[PDB]
């Protein structure tokens, strides 16, 4: 139940320099969530690590909405690195 | 607006070994139009740097066409490394 509750709040943090959510995009790899706690991996549109990594912020933010997760582990990878291949049909 | 105008653009640009455009090619793995800056993160057919980088300097021209594009960074890796699959089913 949560897992598909985690999803929908993903699909509402957008990156912006595609204008398109994490989900659509393709960044997420992988999401297990079990109370109390929440891991992603995922990765970023670019190679390099930003100075201020927001939107791996914003996504674990997204995360910590649902209920009885107290601790939200996102790690940022480019172990397969992003391309736009990995677009949904949506997307 | 000029994000579909840039796929276009680049759709007419021809890979002289396959004898198809780099878009249903797969060459392309980011793209982002952003004025005065154009981005894109291309990837070639065969491993090695060539002498000269004609592809990606013909990427680099269909781009600038763009208005209000005074600035175009063509980055060339092989991370991931190309292989058919990423042929379109168009292509």
């Amino acid at each position: 139940p949560l897992e598909a509750q985690a999803w929908a709040l993903l699909e509402a943090v957008y990156d912006p320099e595609l204008g398109l959510d994490v989900v659509n995009l393709g960044l997420i790899y992988d999401l297990v969530v079990e109370p109390p706690r929440a891991y992603v991996r995922m990765t970023l549109t670019t190679p390099g690590c930003p100075l201020h990594d927001s939107l791996g912020e914003a996504v674990r933010q997204a995360l910590s909405r649902l209920p009885g997760v107290e601790e939200v582990e996102v790690e940022v990878t480019f172990e397969p690195p992003w391309t736009l291949a990995r677009l949904s049909e949506k997307a």
